[PDB]
């Protein structure tokens, strides 16, 4: 095998079509199901798998109780077949920790896992299943990544953390990496003031992440990298059309270099693909809470300031929980050009539905169509009152 | 690997053996077992496994209540080990979508679900397992295909779909792959009124096709196609014995180029193997519902209107349920021969026994035999008391 | 890989050593563990596994009431990893039946399964896990086969099935196969009166079989077999060692060529090896009940009417149920020699335990060592009084 | 492949690492896990796996009851995925046995068990899942071994065995195995008075055994063997930071060639990574139960008898039960030196914790880094309560 290269560009966007759900949660009702969160899909050249990070617990069982907490030392990265549940006998642990990363560069995969307290995380970056490299935290305060796949390009494999402050200034790196060795690492630069949970996609050589202002911004902040330079850029999606949660009601410009004012202080792990006029925004639908997923067309996202939708795609109703979403592409697929995916994180339980003593979540994922296909609604499907 | 090539003929048909059964329900009772319908079996080169469409719960599950419903967001195409049941933990998740086929081509797999409201269904061809192409919805009802294998021909793989009235006139088309693209398309041709869940086989570059005609028709629609020349033809089959369920009496006269009248807007997915003196026709024992099935030898059934059974086999007693019933073969096995081969879905639960609030089924299979075997009867097994 | 051939003689015999134990009962009062019955142990070339009759429920499951029947439309053929229980999960179908046989040949398995009703059963005969031969019940009264992996010789494996009753004269014969098809066929010759379940090893181109006279003879029939020639022989174990269950006392002269009488139309599947000096017969310790079981050396047992024992090892102590035994090796292990190797059955619940209303059993296998080494006794270990 | 050569010498240890955590005993209270004790970890080639003395049982199997005791015939070494729970379906049986040692030879592994009765065990060699020599008990009192893995050098894999009192003197020997067959053994030599599980590893070719002294000593017995003269050498680590437990408080000298007294008859094993400098100490932090575990680093801690600590890490808390520990290296990684690992047994159940009738446990392991990372501790995390 040789390392994979970017060589080729998005396929033409003119709607989604369905490409995996787990029914997790519905399922998990009554069979052995790991409680999860943060959730993602990633492609190795022979195969796509799902990927979370448990809670070290079934759902159904006594220690699914208090699952609301975000780091313990029971959870860990696992991955498992595509839309098959998470399960304990079919999940295999890729490392320990409560945040992680994972991307194949072709030749085999790495993966990262951090773990510890607050002020004394440490990554551990795992290469063809075996631990290899070791970053220990630099601000003490929750050292953590992007909670979706990284991209690679040459062997070369970019990736975001952040330490210090989710609430203020806080010290971002990008940190290139090859073989699981460090490369190079870079402090943030460009115009984002606060970087969280990069969601990343690779074509033509350019890796473009779509991140989480939990800071300030109510718009999500860029940071585009080559990786043959090793060199990156930050900015804002420039559109008026607000894709972070919560957020205010859409304005009718938008904000390029600085965070859109109106929410401080929390968001939610989101995506983008941003190619000129073939440019797709996600968004949950309600302002206030994480429910509803709509894909939005939003010709020029990126750099027009007064950019709107010019079509889309309702992925989860607005009386649905959604979550997270982040992207991934299968970079070993047929064809000339890479087609555009993205996951939503369907969370269930505590703190929207506190009947249940637990939090987990199922996942829906799509992928772009050339065609301009029928849409339908993908609810998680489970019925709380029968964890009751 | 090169693409199967249809090069042999059917092996004289004296009897039929058992060659699969899966005991779903009966396992189903105390184990995770998924909650499925519209069962199939399909072969690769080196394996045979169980197909299905799972409801994305277990059976004992609270999730069960309200499985009877044809189509949800829940659904997908999984696969299993041959004669295993479709558990949790070994079902292999195809696509997602509440219709399907699969087929493999020699080479590798082509699996097709379709998913989406009712006016808005959409198709994806998986190919090598990514999705490769997709269909919108040409008549706004109910896109849908097979539910059970399709066949290739060096590299060709024909598939069946309808979308429009399921009792009325419909726009049926036949689809012609390759490498998960579309070669060509047409429209339905011959005198088949209705199309519905076509059931195929291939044997000497020829595949044949016999399906269901929702409409009007007890006698069963034929669809006939050369996979090479891309063309087929269409006619019911001659014979008096009719085959579809429910159904009238059996007549002296059957019609071949006509729904043979008595029965509408009803009927259930079915076979037949079409081979001169070596003519095999499977059918529900009961007129009225889905119980029973027998095979039956019937000389010349596809052009002769007065064609009479020659030899039977019970396969379940008519005290028993069945359900839908397809066709398969194994195209790599040893010998000069292809070996016919069916299943039978033994549903259980609604709507026929509703003191469950579940509907779900178990697998029996069965291939010919050149010998004239014995016969035996088999149930699905299970007794519906202990679910109370 | 080229066909097996018989080239080695017996390892010596000094002892026995414990080779596998799946502890199934034990562990399936609280897993998703199959009731079965029947079991064995067969070995390919890279892996040895363990094989029996699923009865098509879980042992927790409520259709375990009324396990105690031998054949029914639900049971199986399954196998499963080497000491592993056999569970819903791991269980691997290798064809539909309630009698069996499994060996492989060097280049692949051949696996045979009977069903059917009494009057009208039939054996398929899988090669290469595709069904290749059928064969039709020729005496219209059970037919069935050994329970026991066969034994396979340049491609020549040949296998002993009975039609006809369980206690008189019945039509025994001895097949030929090579690749899954009849070479050729011979009825049972010698002097052996009745045959039944034959437990087969070979050494230096021989095959011996040890079977269950379940007519008349408390001695057991041998029958050898000649796989180049695809001819055979039989006769009794002449040793007043008397090996069956129930069975008189042992008398001090046994029979060489005549059932040892006493006991009429009952039995217990057992095994011999059949080595000169090197001979090790296995019996159950109790002459009334399947309870207890013993290695005895007996030099010479085959020939010799007045040889006894001159040492042994007990295996199961007389207050625990044991039940059938059998014979397999490791035909591709290193060495110069074959290994002997058995199992035993540790039958639980009907009819011996009626308190609860299953039959099931686990699995305890050992095979020879050159050393003396000390015994142990291997109960099944699993607590009736928990499944209440 | 060749056999492994024990070429690189230890990577420099300045902190641990998290490495796995199955979180069993969590996972177990709702799902199929099976009960264990015992645990360790050994790499292959392409894989690096847990492993454990399983039960035969699940945890809230009613057969868990008793599982507080060591040795019965329900015992297996079994092995399962890095960081999964041995769960019923998952878990690969090696051997059948109440002691057990395994280790990879770089061509394929080598599983040894024993198994019978106090006065009459025997230990099983396999060797490439085939058993190849059996040893029979040489001093009728508890044959038995290390309880973790064991180490190879150009196919000869070094394991130490005790049998005799573990309350007095007692016949330790060390056997050089290859392919599974006795190339040579020696009784134990040097100045350690007794010897039980020894945790073993190699650098340079030399094999490094720390092991715990049951009789006398608090301070552990070391054993260094030469794989390729096939000759060893005994002392106990001088330091006096004692190690074993329960154990006396520390003094300022500790004892080179004797044991360090104050308590007699008890211990547990552990393990040193001994490298000058480079040298660290596993211990439990309470001086009187097997509770909470640390690592400190006591430079020249083997020949200096006054060698104090210089850097420490806390694994386990004082207030979370612990156990066994050992040690492993991943021999086939990439790099220039051999990354010291090791495991943590944590214990629940009896009989600290005997509201629950069972004993089981669970496992964490790290491994060393180059950086100073940060600590955290990592507790089994089950709520016993949960259980009752
Ligand atoms: C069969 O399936 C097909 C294929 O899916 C179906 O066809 C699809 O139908 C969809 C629904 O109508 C359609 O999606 C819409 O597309 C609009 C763009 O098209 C229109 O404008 C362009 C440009 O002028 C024209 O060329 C075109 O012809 C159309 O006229 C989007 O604008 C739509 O999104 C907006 O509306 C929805 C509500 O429906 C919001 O959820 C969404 O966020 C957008 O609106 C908010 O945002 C904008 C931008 O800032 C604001 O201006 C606006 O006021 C809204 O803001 C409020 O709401 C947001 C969200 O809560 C909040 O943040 C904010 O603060 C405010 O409170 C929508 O995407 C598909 O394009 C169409 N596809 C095709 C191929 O045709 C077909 O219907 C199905 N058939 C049947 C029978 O069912
Ligand atoms: C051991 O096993 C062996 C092997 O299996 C057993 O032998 C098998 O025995 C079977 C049962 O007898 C037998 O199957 C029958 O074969 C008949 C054909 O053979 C006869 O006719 C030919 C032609 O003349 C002769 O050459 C031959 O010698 C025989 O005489 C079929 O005709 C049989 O099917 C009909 O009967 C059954 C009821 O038994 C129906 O279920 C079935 O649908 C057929 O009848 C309906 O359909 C016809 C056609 O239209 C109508 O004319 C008729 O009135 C019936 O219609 C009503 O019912 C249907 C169904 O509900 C409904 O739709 C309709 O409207 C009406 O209400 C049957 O298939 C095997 O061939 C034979 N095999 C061999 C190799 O011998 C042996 O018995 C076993 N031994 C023991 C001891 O058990
Ligand atoms: C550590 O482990 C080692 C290794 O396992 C242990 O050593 C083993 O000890 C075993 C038990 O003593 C021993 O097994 C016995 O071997 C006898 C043969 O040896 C003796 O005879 C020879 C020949 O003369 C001498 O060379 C030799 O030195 C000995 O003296 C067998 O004869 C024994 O079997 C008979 O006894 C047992 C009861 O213990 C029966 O269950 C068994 O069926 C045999 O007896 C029945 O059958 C014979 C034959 O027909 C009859 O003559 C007799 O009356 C019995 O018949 C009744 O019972 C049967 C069964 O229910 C019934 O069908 C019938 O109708 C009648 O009712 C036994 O096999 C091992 O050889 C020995 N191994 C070694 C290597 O030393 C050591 O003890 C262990 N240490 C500790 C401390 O525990
Ligand atoms: C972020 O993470 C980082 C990295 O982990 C954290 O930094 C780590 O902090 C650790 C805790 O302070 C520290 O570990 C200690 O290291 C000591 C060695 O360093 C000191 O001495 C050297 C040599 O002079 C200096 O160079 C150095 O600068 C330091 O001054 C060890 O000595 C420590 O172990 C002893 O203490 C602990 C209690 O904390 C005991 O559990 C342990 O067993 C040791 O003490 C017992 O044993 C000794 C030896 O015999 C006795 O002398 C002593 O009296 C104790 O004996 C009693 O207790 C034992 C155990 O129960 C019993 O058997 C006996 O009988 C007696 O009853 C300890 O290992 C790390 O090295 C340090 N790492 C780095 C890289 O800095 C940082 O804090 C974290 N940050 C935050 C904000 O949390
Ligand atoms: C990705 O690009 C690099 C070139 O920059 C390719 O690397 C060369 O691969 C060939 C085949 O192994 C070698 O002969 C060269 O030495 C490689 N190295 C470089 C840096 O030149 C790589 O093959 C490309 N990947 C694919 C899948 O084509
Ligand atoms: C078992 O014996 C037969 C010989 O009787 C061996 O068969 C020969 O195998 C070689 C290698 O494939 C061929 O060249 C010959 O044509 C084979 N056939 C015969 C009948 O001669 C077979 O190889 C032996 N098996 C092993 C494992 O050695
Ligand atoms: C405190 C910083 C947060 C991100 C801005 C926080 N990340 C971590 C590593 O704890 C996330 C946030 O609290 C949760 C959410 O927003 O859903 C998930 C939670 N993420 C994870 N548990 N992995
Ligand atoms: C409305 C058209 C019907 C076929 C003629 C219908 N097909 C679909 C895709 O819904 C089937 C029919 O209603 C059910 C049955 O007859 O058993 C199954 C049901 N099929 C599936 N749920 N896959
Ligand atoms: C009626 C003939 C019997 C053998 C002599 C009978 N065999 C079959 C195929 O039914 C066995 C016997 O009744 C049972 C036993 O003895 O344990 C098992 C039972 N064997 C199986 N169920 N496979
Ligand atoms: C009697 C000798 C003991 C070791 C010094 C004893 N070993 C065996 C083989 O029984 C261990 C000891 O009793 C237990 C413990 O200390 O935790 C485990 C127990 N070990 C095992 N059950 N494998
Ligand atoms: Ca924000
Ligand atoms: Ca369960
Ligand atoms: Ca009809
Ligand atoms: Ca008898
Ligand atoms: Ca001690």
């Amino acid at each position: 095998r040789d390392f994979n290269n970017l060589t080729k560009g998005l396929c033409t966007i003119n709607s989604w079509h369905i490409y995996g759900k787990d029914n997790a949660v519905r399922i998990g009702e009554d069979s052995d199901v790991l409680v999860t969160r943060g959730p993602y899909v990633s492609c190795d050249p022979d195969e796509c798998r799902f990927y979370a990070l448990s809670q070290g617990t079934t759902i159904r069982g006594k220690h699914s109780n208090g699952t609301i907490h975000d780091r313990s030392q029971y959870r860990a990265l696992i991955s498992w077949p595509l839309s098959s549940p998470p399960t304990v006998y079919n999940s295999r642990v890729e490392c320990i920790g409560w945040s992680s990363t994972s991307c194949h560069d072709g030749k085999t995969r790495m993966s990262i896992c951090i773990s510890g307290p607050n002020n004394n995380a440490s990554a551990v970056i795992w290469y063809n299943r075996r631990p290899v490299t070791e970053i220990n935290t630099w601000a003490r305060n929750i050292l953590r990544t992007q909670e979706s796949e990284c991209v690679c390009h040459n062997g070369v494999c970019p990736v975001v953390f952040t330490d210090g402050s989710a609430t203020g200034p806080a010290e971002t790196r990008i940190y290139y990496f090859k073989e699981g060795k460090i490369l190079k690492w870079e402090p943030l630069a460009g115009t984002a003031k606060h970087i969280e949970e990069c969601s990343c996609y690779g074509e033509r050589a350019e890796i473009t992440c779509t991140c989480r202002d939990n800071w300030q911004g109510s718009n999500r902040p860029v940071i585009r990298i080559d990786p043959v330079a090793m060199t990156h850029t930050s900015q804002y999606i420039c559109s008026p059309v607000l894709t972070d949660n919560p957020r205010p009601n859409d304005p009718t410009v938008g904000k390029c270099n600085d965070p859109y004012p109106g929410n401080n202080n929390n968001g939610v792990k989101g995506f983008s693909y941003l190619d000129g006029v073939n440019t797709w925004l996600g968004r949950t639908i309600s302002i206030a809470s994480r429910s509803g997923y709509e894909m939005l067309k939003v010709p020029n996202a990126l750099t027009d300031d007064k950019s709107k939708p010019t079509q889309g795609q309702t992925i989860v109703l607005n009386t649905d929980w959604s979550g997270y979403s982040g992207s991934f592409m299968d970079y070993w697929a047929e064809g000339e050009c890479y087609r555009a995916c993205f996951y939503v994180e369907l969370i269930r339980g505590r703190p929207k539905e506190d009947k249940v003593w637990w939090t987990s979540n199922s996942i829906v994922s799509m992928c772009s169509s050339t065609e301009f296909l029928g849409q339908w609604d993908w609810p998680d499907g489970a019925k709380i009152e029968y964890f009751l």
